[PDB]
């Protein structure tokens, strides 16, 4: 299974599972500033899933490595962001990071196999 080129459209239909779950709602788009005028002073770089779509259709990941990181940012940026850990927002973010660790396991490993396959010889 060595396509090295796989893993973005194998993305690009984990992040339409991602719209389509209740649990993504919060994550959507870049944090309403006008709600939570404190969110630059907790987090450094704000992430969305929207932001991540665009960058992967704009040609700007080299890898599924990339677009894993920035997901992990969206749910990293979640437990700072928390005043709490049993809240709703936050609540919501662990349920989404569980699916999206189950789902691209196989992405990443499929890539990285690839690759090894391309440097064989
Ligand atoms: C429809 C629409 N949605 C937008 C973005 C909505 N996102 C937020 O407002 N967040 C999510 C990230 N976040 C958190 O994780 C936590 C809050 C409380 C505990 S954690 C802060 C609040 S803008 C727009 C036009």
């Amino acid at each position: 299974s060595y396509d090295i080129q796989a893993w973005k459209k194998q993305c690009e239909e984990l992040l339409n599972l991602i719209f389509q779950c209740e649990d993504s709602e919060p994550f959507r788009q870049p944090v309403d500033l006008l709600e939570y005028p404190d969110y630059r002073d907790i987090i450094d770089t704000p992430m969305d899933f929207a932001t991540v779509r665009e960058t992967l259709e704009a040609g700007n990941y080299e890898s599924p490595m990339e677009l894993c990181k920035d997901v992990r940012l969206i749910f990293s940026n979640s437990k700072a962001y928390t005043p709490s850990k049993r809240s709703r927002i936050y609540s919501m973010s662990l349920r989404l990071s569980a699916f999206f660790e189950e789902h691209i396991s196989s992405v990443l490993s499929d890539y990285k196999s690839a690759l090894r396959f391309h440097k064989r010889n």
